[PDB]
């Protein structure tokens, strides 16, 4: 089913409506292996969460999915937000990215400020591991790992603080 | 006259204050000629008026200082406020600096958006004594010609505003 046909959009919510346009492409006679829900389908693009307003029955949404014969893959950024009340935060401590001196390396992307997991290490690899397998425990079919260069944009931002209010174009490095 | 004791400040006001001034003065001794009022007497910096709420009663300050045996001289600038119910602008149409191209020489100053009298021209020359002329009338005892280098402030405040975020500091040409 992987190398069926895959429909997928940035982004397809709520949920109610990701069931809507599946039954219509069914109807119509396309036959979808399977959708992919991007970073809309998060509570504020925080990694392993559901929007609360836009997929507050996320169960309900993968059996009707299953039911139609149509598998749901999720999109998963690389980006932990720096969070107090941010479970994955706490229990990723200690396996985050650091800098030279030592702290933690501190970025910018979808959720805001964020830290990156260190994928180099063993423990790290374990506890992401740990992660998505409860993801995947939900009835979630596939992963899509996004901005894994890995990309950061607090540079990016940073330039634009500064130079924001400049009547100036910026290169496009 | 002219070579005594004149106090000054930018600025004293309201009216009751300047009084109130130079009557401690006179009391402690001090033999006071004159007194100086700098642009806060102006209603919103316009040349030739009053400020309806510091100075409402003009002539009453003038008496009280005349009858103190106190000059009154009052600073006059050069710049007329481009504005379409302002008397000295209306009067005074035909008789300002110009541009190259032809159009009104229009500036900052002070009273904001400014235009200036071309003093080079006799008409413009007598179109102002006339207004002194006036303005003396009241019983105003001397002029006192400020920013007559001539100076605008234009060129300025068009720096100011295209580089007023950068973090940089202007050097003072």
């Amino acid at each position: 089913w992987a190398f069926g046909y895959m429909i997928s959009r940035y982004s397809y919510y709520p949920q109610d409506k990701v069931v809507e346009l599946v039954d219509i492409m069914q109807k119509e006679g396309f036959r979808v292996a399977g959708v992919f829900l991007d970073i809309h389908y998060m509570d504020s693009y925080k990694l392993f969460t559901w929007h609360p307003y836009r997929f507050p029955e996320p169960k309900k949404l993968i059996d009707e999915l299953h039911k139609r014969n149509v598998k749901l893959i999720t999109i998963v950024d690389h980006g932990i937000r720096v969070d107090q009340n941010y479970s994955p935060f706490l229990s990723g401590m200690g396996k985050f990215c650091e800098i030279e001196s030592g702290e933690l390396f501190v970025g910018k992307m979808w959720p805001g400020t964020t830290v990156y997991p260190d994928f180099f290490r063993e423990d790290t690899r374990e506890w992401w591991a740990g992660l998505i397998s409860e993801w995947l425990s939900q009835g979630v079919d596939g992963i899509w790992l996004d901005m894994n260069e890995p990309t950061d944009f607090s540079r990016a931002i940073e330039i634009r603080d500064v130079l924001s209010s400049l009547p100036v174009q910026f290169r496009d490095d």
